[PDB]
């Protein structure tokens, strides 16, 4: 439940996906193409109906809304990072508090889209479409890497509640358990 700000491992994770969602190289990205990518993905590839979209449209809004990123606003590294510290905090205090945080907030929404039975809970092969559609993972070894790291259900499957605590790990604190979790398509 404590934050490692200053680990370069933990600003590079954060450095590779500022990368990754600055998809034309401009240096800086805004709130604008952040819920542009999440309804695109869901919406176009994994089959969200309107009320299912707006949802999750709502989720991610309000996840980057808490690192700092605002409509109309270019948001460079250097405010990115600042702003990822104090989501990362807020996050961290919520959940030690038992209360929802932003990114389970994110994570019912978009598991309602891509859990065919919307019971909370993905298999491997709805875990590839997301991941593959959203483009955080390329191949199918790191999607298969994810279900390694988890502690996945009696029906094989990986419920919301587990990979929310695996985030924590993962994008919050630099928990050594959480390694490895998108496989080699995040360091
Ligand atoms: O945890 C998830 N992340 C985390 C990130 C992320 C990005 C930058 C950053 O600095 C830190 C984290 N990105 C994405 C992909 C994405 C970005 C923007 C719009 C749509 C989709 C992502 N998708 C998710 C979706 C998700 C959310 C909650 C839960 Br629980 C499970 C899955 O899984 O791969």
């Amino acid at each position: 439940l404590t934050s490692d700000f200053d680990n370069p491992r933990w600003i590079g994770r954060h450095k590779h996906m500022f990368n990754f969602l600055d998809v034309n190289h401009n240096g800086k990205i805004s709130l604008d193409e952040m819920v542009y990518k999440a309804s695109d993905i869901v919406i176009n590839n994994l089959g969200a109906t309107p009320e299912q979209a707006k949802r999750h449209k709502d989720a991610v809004e309000a996840f980057f809304g808490g690192a700092g990123m605002k409509y109309g606003v270019e948001t460079d590294w250097p405010a990115y990072i600042e702003g990822w510290k104090k989501l990362a905090t807020d996050e961290l205090e919520k959940y030690a508090k038992n209360e929802p945080t932003l990114i389970r907030i994110w994570g019912d929404a978009l598991f309602d889209i891509v859990d065919k039975d919307q019971n909370g809970a993905i298999t491997l092969d709805e875990w590839k479409a997301y991941t593959k559609a959203a483009g955080i993972i390329q191949s199918s070894e790191d999607c298969e890497e994810t279900f390694r790291v988890c502690d996945i259900d009696e029906s094989g499957q990986l419920d919301v509640d587990e990979m929310t605590r695996q985030h924590l790990g993962f994008w919050y604190t630099m928990d050594p358990a959480c390694e490895k979790l998108y496989g080699g398509a995040v360091p």
